[PDB]
């Protein structure tokens, strides 16, 4: 059981980039392990999420696939980033909430075979983070600030930072390591995750953004998930599939921004929100697309496996 | 019986269904509790409930549903809350009716909707209606709103905790579930819940209480706490996920507790979300965290979801299961 | 193919009022062309993009040729130019908007499909929404004075004959973001071609929206501006024999919905007021889908089978048996 919870926890981390591999997940943790605190709160979150599915009795295939620890980690991290004694507890409370969300979303999105996506991480964190201004147990970082919207008056730092900011990780190194981590399980996923941040970076420049946040990588977080997800994983990789991904990827950044305003008066983070909308938006469309070949979700595997299975 | 007596028998049932209790008596017992605070509010209630009821019958709902009172619950909270959170006018009544009726189409809309996975509608009909019916105020000056509403961007005194903060809050939580800021009714409404079922009355209690303490822990201004506001939703969570929608157990308990705890956080989060628009949160929080837990249940082996279409009192749900 | 893309484009425009007819659609374009060649272009651009896209992703030809894949394609071509200061990148973004609409519609199709609910203008919005929200942080475009961040807060102007006439037509036009009284007329006529019923219901739409606004006590500026007739017009046209077998009970439902349209219009205005963006078609699509999802549970109410739903007349002729 201990080794399984381990093997699960390791898998959930990789699933962050849709990669179901204990190794990639470990390789990912090693990358992020910028802050021992963050790593702890991560393992806490992942552990809670994992341990929870097992207590409510999920299909072992799902837990052991790590599908029940992914959003478990991002709740462990981001409640600390955006620290008190009650920080840990709330992390646990966040991760666990994620689990009910995922189920809730599972059955939900299931009946058309749409994935849950990071949506569990957010809608949780969202709720668990919104009530701060009225629940003074915690006190928030300078990264949060109520304000009505108002108009405003690099490639290397941003590239890596995009991949890291996917984990709220503002480190160039980990970004590299996380990219390498993605390589292990699959070269394809590591590449698509790259084009992700890059397609997000340039798309941001074009739309004319303050070259601060760009290098900060923020406009590469979601893009990186879009590239990794719609990259051979959820759809049989092709040329038309590529342009779709590019398409989505491009879309990712616009939505990132739009989402920043939407929550600007409430001044909270956008979080993974953008990737999960534009994503689910494209997915729900795929089946109607003849030219587009959706990968059967329940069977969807690595871009390579999804290409090897399809071959015959 | 008769149509008049049926509309009566229905109206009485819808009120109890507020706490998921399908009983003409509990519902009456509930009205009696709230009547204490405002004949006006009682009227606007009966108006709302009546409209909601009468509407389902005109669109032809399955009699089982109307007579189960399932078509009057959200009908009442629209009759009440358009009067409270707004300055009574002559058009107040009409709009109440307009609110209740809207609730009905919402419930249907949500019924077919949430139905195909067997999720309940929950108070969601009351809100999304009232929401729409209340949002456009600043631009539809027919009505003029109470001081309880105020546009403002979010921003981070403490007051003092005490015995009174626990007693006033405990009862006020149950009442604030009906937007009722009275300690007495809270008691009466608790008793009302006892009639139909001791279990539901107890869970509704743990509801407000789990909501009260959870609020203190998260560090809230000890004003609103005693005000009970952070007990409204919690009370519904305790009552709903308490043997009603899931076969009551120990694991089921901790789930409820879990949900209940979650209720308050969401209550707060929701307060912000609507703070710039400065409108009330209303039942909104319970209905989200709730539907969030429900949709999860089936995936949970250890968790035994009560078949919605069959879901009855925690006792009946335990007596039926016994076999 | 060129003539089909034409025949499709023409159809998508009529579908705006649920009318599947190349003629009505043309008649509609002619109406609106009157106000701005630019807007007409951005429209055709949008519609063209939306159409061309479904074909490249391979949609069922029945749907494209029914024009159901160009409707929301037009409103994205128009509104990115209106509620924003035209730039060179205006066109591109239009195209980017229309195309986005298509994935939205699919996304929503499969989505709302499994209960047979329509997509409605929801594709136009959720796109435009996203494509318009990030402006304050994506300074490529610069927005019109019609946009302004502000927390909500409670002059009256004066009601009059002109307030009813300017508003009546403006409601139908404002359904296309068209602030012209003429086109409103023409668009009404356009609706007549395909069907008298749809043209009438679209009328009752704006009118039910107009009065319902007065009653709720609104600043008699926006009313004549017609704004509170846009959504109402869609509600009347949609729930008018098209999506439900037209009757008496069906009428009161429509009226019902129609009345609801305006309240929601306003509420939606607040919801987006701090973010100070437009409400757009948003209101019609919520109160609408709210009523539709209810219909089946209504015995007295006879929902028209969506996949079969046609003109109020055809929906009455088919039913006759």
């Amino acid at each position: 059981p201990l080794i399984e919870f381990c093997d699960s926890v390791c898998r959930g981390c990789g699933q962050v980039m849709f990669q179901n591999n204990t190794v990639t997940g470990l390789l990912f943790f090693a990358g992020i392990f910028n802050s021992t605190t963050l790593g702890v709160c991560a393992v806490l979150g992942t552990a809670a999420s994992t341990l929870t599915a097992q207590l409510l009795g999920v299909d072992k295939p799902l837990v052991r696939a790590g599908l029940f620890g992914f959003n478990g980690t991002l709740a462990g991290i981001a409640l600390p980033f955006f620290y008190e004694p009650a920080m840990l507890g709330y992390v646990a409370l966040n991760g666990a909430f994620t689990t009910i969300i995922m189920a809730s979303l599972l059955n939900f999105l299931g009946k058309w075979g749409v994935p849950a996506l990071t949506a569990p991480f957010v809608l949780a964190t969202w709720l668990l983070m919104f009530g701060v201004y009225k629940l003074s147990l915690f006190h928030p970082g300078a990264l949060i600030a109520p304000a009505l919207p108002s108009v405003a008056g690099t490639f290397m730092e941003g590239l890596f930072k995009g991949v890291g900011e996917v984990m709220f990780q503002d480190n160039i190194v980990t970004g590299v390591i996380f990219v390498v981590a993605i390589l292990v399980n699959s070269r394809i996923s590591a590449l698509f995750a790259v084009i992700g941040s890059l397609v997000g970076l340039c798309t941001a420049l074009i739309m004319h953004s303050p070259e601060t946040p760009v290098r900060l990588g923020l406009y590469g977080f979601n893009s990186v998930l879009c590239g990794i997800a719609m990259g051979g994983i959820f759809f049989y990789l092709n040329i038309r599939t590529f342009l779709y991904a590019l398409g989505c990827m491009v879309l990712g950044a616009i939505a990132t921004g739009a989402f920043s305003v939407l929550l600007s008066p409430i001044g909270m983070p956008a979080l993974t929100w953008p990737f999960i909308v534009v994503t689910w938006l494209f997915l729900f469309a795929g089946s109607m697309f003849r030219n587009i070949a959706q990968v059967p979700t329940e069977k969807a595997g690595t871009p390579e496996d999804n290409l090897r299975s399809l071959a015959i």
